[PDB]
């Protein structure tokens, strides 16, 4: 179960629970002040008591530990941890407090995109981010618009400082690699025909998170493995023979070919509105097509091939930035 918690309460004599800020299925996550930061509003993730969801909180911390003992003085847009204890088995964890996230936000404004320099800037943000998490033998494995939050969302959006959070996934090199491990929508093919994965998987949900940023809408809506592959093909190409040859799951195949019933209402769905990636632009300028140049290049089926976020820095598409956006 969770937590004996109503607004006002204390926690550990430094906290007061003054509102929530949400509730999930790892447990609850309230506003708070802090005694000893003076007045300081954060966000306290607070993990049930229950036996799983607290070592996993743990390997959680020690991520934000590790984050937070890199990122020197912190120039690298991942959340802050500002503190972590045991209260009573329940893990807490807290940071510093923000605005809403890139999808609620999205959602308010029914679902219509961010112009381009506001995508540009996130890209570039998110990018910096995670190349930074990478080079530290960390592959997030939970990126999705809901993850990435805007330091303040006064609203078009004024601000566009982003923020990487909830890293209750993310894995180290060493550490045991689970087969399965993204959020459907931003799952890359190398991992739904396992064939195991590491930080290019970030860059392909990535290049999926500023697909939907450009456009309001999740560029795979989907539920299953197989009609999720078939938009593959359909939006991006075949998939790499090389691929299928060496996929376990070869229920999703015949031939080297995918097996799909074209007239099923999954077939169907997809044949209306499944399209090839670059008709899904809206301007043809030229700060827009590099845009998509690089999310192609992000969404490369092979994870061999796919860009990393090193060279993803290196893009004419970045040169359309503000030296203010730069740094
Ligand atoms: O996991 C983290 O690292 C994590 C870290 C910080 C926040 C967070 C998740 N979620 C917030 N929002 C939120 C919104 C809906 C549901 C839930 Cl459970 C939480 C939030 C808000 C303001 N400042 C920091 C955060």
């Amino acid at each position: 179960g969770h937590l004996v918690c109503r607004i006002g309460d204390w926690l550990q004599e430094d906290y007061e629970i003054v509102g929530n800020l949400g509730e999930g299925t790892f447990g609850k996550v309230v506003e708070c002040l802090d005694h000893a930061r003076g007045k300081s509003q954060v966000a306290l993730k607070i993990i049930r008591n229950v036996g799983k969801y607290r070592e996993a909180a743990r390997l959680e911390i020690n991520v934000l530990k590790k984050i937070k003992e890199k990122d020197k003085e912190n120039k690298f847009l991942c959340v802050l941890m500002s503190d972590w204890f045991n209260f009573h088995g329940h893990m807490c964890i807290a940071f510093e407090l923000l605005g809403k996230n890139t999808f609620e936000f999205l959602k308010e404004n029914n679902f219509q995109p961010y112009p381009l320099p506001h995508v540009r800037h996130m890209a570039y943000q998110l990018c910096h981010a995670l190349r930074f998490l990478h080079e530290n033998q960390l592959t997030h494995t939970d990126l999705k618009p809901e993850n990435i939050l805007f330091v303040n969302s006064e609203f078009s959006v004024k601000n566009t400082s982003i923020r990487v959070a909830d890293f209750g996934s993310a894995t180290f090199d060493h550490e045991h690699h689970t087969t399965i491990v993204a959020t459907r929508h931003y799952r890359p093919p190398e991992v739904i025909l396992e064939l195991g994965w590491a930080q290019p998987c970030d860059v392909w949900s990535i290049g999926c998170i500023l697909f939907e940023y450009y456009r309001g809408f999740t560029l795979f809506q989907t539920h299953e493995n197989r009609e999720h592959l078939v938009m593959m093909e359909k939006i991006l190409g075949p998939i790499p023979s090389h691929m299928i040859h060496r996929t376990r799951k070869q229920k999703y195949f015949y031939k080297g070919g995918l097996v799909w019933d074209e007239n099923s209402s999954d077939g169907r769905y997809v044949k209306e509105n499944c399209k090839p990636l670059k008709s899904y632009m809206l301007q043809d300028s030229l700060e827009h097509v590099q845009l998509f140049d690089l999310m192609r290049r992000m969404l490369e089926f092979d994870p061999a091939q796919r860009i990393t976020l090193a060279e993803a820095l290196l893009h004419p598409f970045f040169a359309g930035l503000t030296p203010e956006e730069r740094s």
